[PDB]
């Protein structure tokens, strides 16, 4: 069942929001916010800038100081705070579905029953952990009583993409918060408007002031701003490479600060010739397709085995054909546009770059619509590894798909590339399944299915994909510091 | 490569160990140890009784006291004396490999390659969690500090069985001094002659006295005192479900010590119609015919898919009839003794009752040769679930195979028993391997293979198979006692 | 703030629940419920007996089976309706604590602010573990998979004391179902009535039926069934030594269940001439007095340092003087009766011994009222060792208060005894608090503190006062069973 | 007991050590090693630049291949290498012990009681982790089984500087060993000579080849090549700040290699007025005086509660007085040399500047000898928080005393500085203890001693300490790279 809302959404949070108030940006500037189906402006925002972001970490750091609400409330508090947002975000699920289907461009079906329930099921997962964080006592040598507390980090800056503006937002809060660290977020400058709704559910919910900040605005102003701040302890970051990289550097001449982040993939399946065909056709195509293949984990490469290959290439093709692209709000819309005119480009340049190097065009190829940055679904057979469709990250429906006829070999085609992020096995076989799992250089490894994301398990890449690990128990890691108390004692027992 | 003692062995030690010393029993009378393959008797060892029990848990309590060696050295040092005691027995290879052999009626290529290595390894895995016991800190509700001390739980009754003696000895001591206990080990009657070689070690290694106690003698004896000792904290256990019952009450009685038990089972194979036939075989007749039999693990139930049950029941007999039966010192012999004439009785009166309960015989069904508890390997096929042979621990040679035709009944028969120590899986089918496993009542399933035992793994009973898990990380837990230490503070921070 | 229910209670469950339905005793009996207050009846109840309980247990087995809703449904979702289980206690929060308060002669302001909060809490805690339950993948010997599932056991009996019926309840279904057990629950006969309205809760929440089945009764009937039940994986007590034994016989007999204990203490305080004095007489006379005595963790032997020893039994004698006795209901009522006649006697018994005996009567000494179970609050000074208020839990409104001088011989003192569920040291130096704290064979020590239970924590007893820990992260052990899994592969790598 | 070598030593080992075997530099090109109590070269060594790194990392590379022996190889074989390593160290003692104070200016009683016994115990304790890394299995939503791998991550780069030569290469190995990762170690240029010692012994314990890789040379040409090194996993390092920054922006710019850091500190410690004097002082002493300074942990600002200030002041001048300077070979030499002349040289001008600006100079202050490095042992007292001596990194025996009244104030000056490696605390008070030690921004906070390091405790910075933690339970998680493994099955249970 796919509920609506019931009346036309009317946008209120537009502001910067620090120590749970609402402020104009410094400057005095606003920037506009699209709706990449219409090309038309939905609002304008307060565009945060270097001094913002300077008073959204000063009053993150006054919310971390010892003795402060933030660090004194029990741990089964700072969880109980993270359960109610859940409740509240479960209370504005319609609004929150709609709002995120119209300035992201993502089906209002899927925004609705999988990010929706994804930023709740996670924000619940989170809370679940907070009072379960714990430290060790050690069996040093000597005469010593040793424990170690997992504490907060402290300041955290966190960068959001604009793919997943609100499971993203989540998937950084939720672990910060529920560690005890205080946050600045910079959400996408394309989809600012869900994170300040969530904004004013956190405040609704009790959080202490200045334990989440939201400073909307740009990468190179507001987010080089918090990658170089002096005083944040931390920054996480999903998106390009090409940022990844900016960051690590700005923070390596700033303050050494701890940095993760997520970057592309290039993720590859390898599809047996005893798979379940079927299975592995609808698991491969939803794992390239998915939101306008605007998916880190994309699975951009696939390769079948040569007596299986022919079929495999046939059934995708047929599956990439029953799409109907239109305005993501509309029921019976299948694919929605691309979120802006960038990456459009980009995609619209490597589909043509297929085109001259030689892949075969199965089906799309081309732009669609009059209005919104919409792209055919696009296949492609006969791919080889040095094209620049095997090689970079398109972020767009378009699909490789490859033959092999040796395992040893396909095995080092997947793995030959600086990405890492995922990959995908399809195989009846128990052996094959384990030992191709277990050499595949990626964070995640889907067997017989693809795009199996959940709270409970960690996420994140092997290589130039990223560093650290997101979610899950092994996610929590990244969230604290590790403090060891040693205390001389007279006699220690066991 | 298996090289051999190049002179007969001299017995040495068969007094009470206790305090690092070589004390003669309380009552003055010493009891035979014999050779299950000749049934002559090898020597006289002291027979331990209440009186000298009492002396142990005496020693074994005072090592333990707050302020002792073994309380105040550090963890890595108990770590260190472990791994010393592994280069010991490796240096004493050769040595008790043919004692173990001698006295146990275990193939001596076994006791030397499985059993002394398993020994080693074992140790030397124990050894290395020693300083690696930790406690925690927890982020409890009001102000104050929360830690825990995975202390040890003080002096530890180990009663031992027969079929593994050196093995079963290291499983109870590694664990248990890793976590900083004191032991008082009562061996099998049968075979105490390796263990106190080993306490001749643990003297050699450094371990302050009182830490190991070795108390030989036999069960409603010795065992009684240690199972109904009011001021033993723990026994553990491995042999009869009869005995497993008396430790309880006796511990019910007595003092309410912690009890872990591992007793026997029936333990099932599935073999799928998918299955590698000749592994599967392979791995079913190892797992029930090892050590003659005389495992807790037994594959003593055999299930085959009809389509090829007639091959694997072809296959079966044909490997049961390549069997030496003799000495097991001799190189080349394959089969050595039943332990002793109650376990003979027992195995012979089970083949009886399943030849009058109309199971198929295949091959043995009778003793062997004129001196030693020789069995013919026997293998039943066409045998029902209401057979004695079906629902019995035999202990013995004795192979049951059983065919099924749906996976939902089968499943169902396997797990119709009042044991659960173990089960075996033949597939080469990923989802089957893992509903199948999931849905077994088993402590260890195994997946294309059977009797795969090592020291990372946690090994124990569901159900009347025992209680508590030994080895693994998971078993480390059982021999420590955990003390919460809550500490009033004026203000906590995360 | 102390709200109050604003109409009179009205009793609705007096059934036993199995498979969420009320049902009646198959005999057709019912038994009494008092009030210890007035001595007057409340209702009467389903007497449930062996019948009955084989009835639950049956319910219980088939809500276990492989491929039910409550063994396939996410862990998250058994999260899911735990929390919503305590959303439900919360909202009858007024009712429920009246309950408590009315049946069990509870304070009302405690039964609200402390059970009734630590019951929200608890399930809340419990909640969050319940999808972040997690097995290992372990490096074994050779080219092998191997991976542990950390299943629910099965079937729980939970027998559960009068003192705290509903924290009792909590504390037992909340770890249990949170694992993914079912279970079958006796209340104490004198109080079922809070646990049948949260049988009630548990049906609205939406648990599967037989997830949670609710057989009021006697201990010799009911009790004993479910500690002899054949088809019981385990069960988990809390009340008398006495029953615990009978307990752990019966299930050593039957089918060698697992047992967990929580039984009595005779709990120590020592209290240094350094201690902070009025902080160490107020949690001292808490530690003692809490809920009329009639806590496990009774702090029931105060040993005080001789120069400040007058001091605290002066301090200690004039804040007992300060109660306020009668209907706990009722505001400004510091001290409600006894439970029963049974109890009852047994305090006024142990009150006479202690003046026989010749231990310094300071302050009660004899019953109150005409009507309710009521004891004086009772101080006795010069107390010692082989006295039998020393040796013996009273479970009543009863402190003893003695001297020492050697702090060797008070650690001796205090850890002479078979108990040992918990322990209290007040002192202001940081190495005796630790020293002292690593010294004393007790499950929880507090500093500078008593009675300081939190969901975070294990709590749980040394030597006779039980086996096994319940709450914070490791109690969640003792509701799984471990099964590991190990699959042979072609090749392995790290 | 101090055992010495009874002959010369002689150096054996100079090259480049890769693939187990000693490789001249591509170039031909040595430099010279210096003792920095001479001034005189010990001999020239192999100068390892891009070429010869690029071959290391080229054989690491190939010893990590899926299905060589480092990979397939049992955890516990990896475990019994280090083991072997350590043993051989054990054997080498007073060689290694010898080699380490020639070289690096280093004490020998401290380098063989001291060093040597870290190295051999590190070792141990990190070969005892090696088959207990373990990954999870994880109850995700939706019917799929997960489990995750902690996988080694790969090729480890690892910058090691000169103050603990052989320390802080069993620090970067042994876990990155135990974990299963293939190494190249980049020893400091002023140190080379007990690395390369260690390389022969790595090769006499049977290390397959190339798993550890050395190879000696400069910071700017071998360093930088491992920092910027395209198929470098990780790079870890210990060193100066600057070095810091370049390694992570190098990483940064070349493949987003993952980075660890151990910086320097500015470790302060706080002695309250009721803190065991004398304890106090030899704690603080030997805190900043360890090693002629050259400890990253130095306790190098002293806060001492005003009203114990000139006692405290007193009784440490007349410690530092006590120093014999000489040859650190030479028993009863109780202070060595500075390990070269830039080091020298940054001493004393920092203490040229303490007394431009104003601080008391108690003793020293200048250098001494006609040979080798050293700097007379120096106390400056009434030192302020902007004297160039507050803020910066001395790593030189020079010591600071300041007074304050206020304990919220001097928390803040004791926090107020870009360092975070280490803290001390000294008092008796329960609560003091832990809430100052929960406040002190640092790594470690060590109550009543200082200097305590052991290998079960994590040790690692906050803020421009560094990041990550090195050794205890915590250290291992950063050499190894999490694989989740998520496989669709029919239908899961719990
Ligand atoms: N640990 C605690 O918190 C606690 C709680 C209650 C009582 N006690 C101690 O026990 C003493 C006696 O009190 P009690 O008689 O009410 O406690 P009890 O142990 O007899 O009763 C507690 C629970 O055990 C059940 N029970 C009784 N007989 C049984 C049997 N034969 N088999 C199975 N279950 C049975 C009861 O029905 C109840 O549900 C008290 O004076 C007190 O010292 C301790
Ligand atoms: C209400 C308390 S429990 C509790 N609180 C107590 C006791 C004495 N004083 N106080 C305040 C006591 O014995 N118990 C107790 C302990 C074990 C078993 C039964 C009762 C609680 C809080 C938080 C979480 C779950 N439980
Ligand atoms: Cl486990
Ligand atoms: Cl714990």
């Amino acid at each position: 069942d796919l509920p609506v809302l019931l009346t036309d959404l009317k946008i209120q949070y537009t502001k910067i929001f620090i120590n749970n108030e609402w402020h104009d940006s410094v400057s005095g500037k606003k920037f506009p916010v699209f709706n990449p189906a219409t090309e038309e402006e939905l609002c304008q925002v307060e565009e945060g800038d270097k001094e913002d972001v300077d008073k959204a970490v000063k009053a993150a750091r006054q919310a971390f100081q010892i003795g402060s609400p933030w660090r004194t409330m029990d741990a089964s508090e700072r969880g109980r705070l993270l359960y109610k947002l859940a409740d509240l975000i479960e209370r504005d699920r319609l609004l929150l579905a709609t709002m995120e289907s119209m300035n992201g461009g993502k089906l209002y079906s899927n925004a609705y029953l999988s990010d929706l329930a994804g930023c709740i099921k996670t924000l619940r997962y989170c809370a679940g952990w907070a009072d379960k964080i714990q430290g060790r006592t050690i069996p040093i040598d000597g005469n010593f009583f040793t424990y170690t507390r997992h504490e907060p980090i402290g300041v955290c800056g966190q960068i959001i993409p604009w793919n997943f503006p609100l499971v993203m937002l989540i998937w950084k809060i939720g672990p910060a918060l529920s560690c005890g660290n205080t946050v600045v977020v910079k959400p996408a400058e394309q989809t600012p408007l869900t994170a300040l709704h969530v904004a004013s559910l956190i405040k609704e919910a009790g959080f202490p002031p200045g334990v989440v900040n939201i400073v909307p605005g740009y990468g190179p102003t507001a987010g080089a701003a918090i990658s170089s701040h002096m005083d944040i302890d931390k920054v996480a970051f999903t998106g390009s490479t090409e940022v990844g990289k900016l960051i690590k550097e700005a923070a390596g001449k700033s303050n050494l600060k701890r940095v993760t982040l997520e970057l592309g993939g290039k993720s590859p399946c390898i599809v047996l010739a005893d798979a379940d065909l079927d299975n592995a056709v609808e698991f491969a195509h939803h794992g390239v397709f998915y939101h306008q293949g605007q998916c880190c984990i994309a699975a951009s490469r696939i390769f079948v085995e040569e007596s299986i290959y022919d079929e495999f290439v046939r059934r995708s093709v047929e599956r990439a054909k029953k799409y109907i692209l239109g305005n993501p709000l509309t029921p019976g819309v299948t694919q929605g546009p691309q979120i802006d005119k960038e990456q459009y480009d980009k995609i619209l340049d490597l589909i043509e770059s297929g085109k001259k190097e030689g892949a075969k065009l199965e089906c799309g190829g081309g732009p669609w619509g009059n209005k919104g940055y919409f792209v055919q679904p696009t296949v492609f057979s006969n791919v080889t590894d040095e094209m620049r469709i095997a090689k970079e990250e398109i972020f767009g429906p378009v699909q490789q798909i490859m033959k092999f006829k040796s395992l040893d070999d396909v095995i080092k085609r997947a793995n030959n590339t600086f990405y890492g992020l995922s990959a995908g096995v399809f195989t009846k076989d128990i052996d094959k399944a384990i030992t191709i799992s277990s050499a595949l250089q990626a964070g995640t490894v889907w067997v017989n299915c693809y795009g199996v994301v959940s709270a409970q398990c960690p996420f994140g890449g092997f290589k130039m994909s990223g560093n650290g690990r997101e979610l899950g128990e092994y996610g929590f890691h990244e969230y604290t510091e590790v403090k060891t108390v040693t205390v001389k004692i007279s006699q220690k027992n066991s």
